[PDB]
C-alpha cells in the first residue's frame, strides 16, 4: 500500500464566470468522466468531476453577490459503480444528478431537491425539476459551504464518483478582521476512498458475509474508505510558509467521522462553524468533524520553520484507527520562504452573538431516529418512522423559529442536516434506551449539557450522539419552499434517512 505524503496538495483554481455585471455573475459547470491521477504510484483513475476536475473549480462569490450557474450534465448513460435498484421504487435513466449547494441560502427550485434530478442534456427530468440555471443570491453570513450531488437513491453514488466543490462566500464587512487571506486561504476537501491496483475506484458491490439473501448490487448502511484524500491526493503534504495559515476544512466523505489533531500537539484555532465566524476564536487541539460539517481554521506555523507537522486523526471508521493509514490526512512542510510580512490576525473577537435578537418558539418538533428492517434482512434508517416518499410532516411557517428535539435511541451517531437554514444549538441530554424502545417514553439519566464553544455560533449539520437527545433552534426563511432535511451520512441519506421539509407561507 501507499506511500505518505509523496505529492503536493492540489489546490483548486478558482472558477472564471462566463459572464459577469455588477448585476449579475453567470457561471457554467458540466459535470465529465475524466482522468486524474491520485497518487505517485497509482495508475490515473477513472472518475466524474465538475468541469472535469476532482475536486471541481473552487466558486468564490461575495454576500450578496447575484450568481446564477448552470449545472449541466455530460456524463454517461451508464454508471460505474454498483447500483441497487431496489431502494427506490419508479422508465427513468440510471445515471441522474442535480447539484445542491451545501449550506445555501437558496430559493427551492435552486436547492437541489433529489426529485429534481436531470439526465444528460436535461433529455429527462425528474418530477420536481423546473430549472436549468440555479440561482444563488448570497443573502447570508461569509462562509464555507461546498457543492456536490444530490440525485435521489444515488447520492452517496455520484459524491464518491468525484462530484464535490468548495464555494466560499466572502464578505466585505470581515476584511477588517485581517485573517489569513489569498495565498494563505486554502480549502481542504477531505475524502475517504479505496483504491484497486489498477487505480479504479472501488465501492463495495454489497455489505461484508453477503447473506445470499440480498439482491446483487446491495446498498450499504456505512463506507470507510482505506485511503485518506485531500484535494483529490492520497495523503498529501502541503509546503507552507512559517506563519499564520487560515484552511477551510470540508468533510466531504461518505461516512467518515474525523477526529483532526496536529502530531507534535500544537493548536488550531477555530474562527467559523458551518454557518460562518464564531462570535469569538476557540483554541483547540483537536476537534471532530462529521460528514458535511466544516470547520473554518488558523494553524500558526510562526514558530515551527523547518518541521514537518502531520494532520492526524484518532476517529476509526468500522475499527480502531490505523497508525500507519487512516491515523494520517496530510502533512504540513514549513519550508516556504515567507512571501512577505504576515500582516494577518487571529482575533477574539470575531462576530455579533447568535442571539443578539430575541425570537420567540412557533412550534417544538420531536423527532426520533429509527430504523425498520426489510424485505431482505436489510436496516433502513428513517427519520420519524417515515419514508421519503410519505406525506410531508415536517411543515414549518416562513418567519417562524421552531425548537427541533432529536431523540437517538440508536448505536451511532447521526450528522444531521437541514436545507436552507442554519440554527443554534441548545444543549445535549442523555436518556434511557431500553426504556425508549420498548414504551415510547422517554427518560433522562443526566442534566442537559450545553454545546461547546465549537457549537456555539451557526450550524446546519449536527452530530447528535447515540443514547442522547439533541436540541436545536432554527428560523425558517427567508425563502419559502419545498426542501429535505437528513442525515449527512450518505449511506443512510439514500435509505432511507431523508424526508421533505415544506416552509409554508399565507
Ligand atoms: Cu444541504
Ligand atoms: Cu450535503
Ligand atoms: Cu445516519
Ligand atoms: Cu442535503
Amino acid at each position: 500500500t501507499l506511500e505518505k505524503f509523496v505529492d503536493a496538495l492540489p489546490i483548486p483554481d478558482t472558477l472564471k464566470p462566463v459572464q459577469q455585471s455588477k448585476e449579475k455573475t453567470y457561471y457554467e459547470v458540466t459535470m465529465e468522466e475524466c482522468t486524474h491521477q491520485l497518487h505517485r504510484d497509482l495508475p490515473p483513475t477513472r472518475l466524474w468531476g465538475y468541469n472535469g476536475l476532482f475536486p471541481g473549480p473552487t466558486i468564490e462569490v461575495k454576500r450578496n453577490e447575484n450568481v446564477y450557474v448552470k449545472w449541466m450534465n455530460n456524463l454517461p448513460s451508464t454508471h460505474f459503480l454498483p447500483i441497487d435498484h431496489t431502494i427506490h421504487h419508479s422508465e427513468e435513466p440510471e445515471v441522474k444528478t442535480v447539484v445542491h449547494l451545501h449550506g445555501g441560502v437558496t430559493p427551492d427550485d435552486s436547492d437541489g431537491y433529489p426529485e429534481a434530478w436531470f439526465s444528460k442534456d436535461f433529455e429527462q427530468t425528474g418530477p420536481y425539476f423546473k430549472r436549468e440555471v440555479y440561482h444563488y443570491p448570497n443573502q447570508q453570513r461569509g462562509a464555507i459551504l461546498w457543492y456536490h450531488d444530490h440525485a435521489m437513491a444515488l447520492t452517496r453514488l455520484n459524491v464518491y464518483a468525484g462530484l464535490v466543490g468548495a464555494y466560499i462566500i466572502h464578505d466585505p464587512k470581515e476584511k477588517r478582521l485581517k485573517l489569513p487571506s489569498d495565498e494563505y486561504d486554502v480549502p481542504l476537501l477531505i475524502t475517504d476512498r479505496t483504491i484497486n491496483e489498477d487505480g479504479s475506484l472501488f465501492y463495495p458491490s454489497a455489505p461484508e458475509n453477503p447473506s445470499p439473501s440480498l439482491p446483487n448490487p446491495s446498498i450499504v448502511p456505512a463506507f470507510c474508505g482505506e485511503t485518506i484524500l485531500v484535494n483529490g491526493k492520497v495523503w498529501p503534504y502541503l509546503e507552507v510558509e512559517p506563519r499564520k495559515y487560515r484552511f477551510r476544512v470540508i468533510n466531504a466523505s461518505n461516512t467518515r467521522t474525523y477526529n483532526l489533531s496536529l502530531d507534535n500537539g500544537g493548536d488550531f484555532i477555530q474562527i467559523g462553524s458551518d454557518g460562518g465566524l464564531l462570535p469569538r476564536s476557540v483554541k483547540l487541539n483537536s476537534f471532530s468533524l462529521a460528514p458535511a460539517e466544516r470547520y473554518d481554521i488558523i494553524i500558526d506555523f510562526t514558530a515551527y520553520e523547518g518541521e514537518s507537522i502531520i494532520l492526524a486523526n484518532s476517529a476509526g471508521c468500522g475499527g480502531d484507527v490505523n497508525p500507519e493509514t487512516d491515523a494520517n490526512i496530510m502533512q504540513f512542510r514549513v519550508t516556504k520562504p515567507l512571501a512577505q510580512k504576515d500582516e494577518s490576525r487571529k482575533p477574539k473577537y470575531l462576530a455579533s452573538y447568535p442571539s443578539v435578537q430575541h425570537e420567540r418558539i412557533q412550534n417544538i418538533r420531536t423527532l426520533k431516529l429509527a430504523g425498520t428492517q426489510d424485505e431482505y434482512g436489510r436496516p433502513v434508517l428513517l427519520l420519524n418512522n417515515k419514508r421519503w416518499h410519505d406525506p410531508v410532516t415536517e411543515t414549518p411557517k416562513v418567519g417562524t423559529t421552531e425548537i427541533w428535539s432529536i431523540i437517538n435511541p440508536t448505536r451511532g451517531t447521526h450528522p444531521i442536516h437541514l436545507h436552507l437554514v442554519s440554527f443554534r444549538v441548545l444543549d445535549r441530554r442523555p436518556f434511557d434506551i431500553a426504556r425508549y424502545q420498548e414504551s415510547g417514553e422517554l427518560s433522562y439519566t443526566g442534566p442537559a449539557v450545553p454545546p461547546p464553544p465549537s457549537e456555539k455560533g451557526w450550524k446546519d449539520t449536527i452530530q447528535a450522539h447515540a443514547g442522547e437527545v439533541l436540541r436545536i433552534a432554527a428560523t425558517f426563511g427567508p425563502y419559502s419552499g419545498r426542501y429535505v432535511w437528513h442525515c449527512a451520512i450518505l449511506e443512510h441519506e439514500d435509505y432511507d434517512m431523508m424526508r421533505p421539509m415544506d416552509i409554508t407561507d399565507p
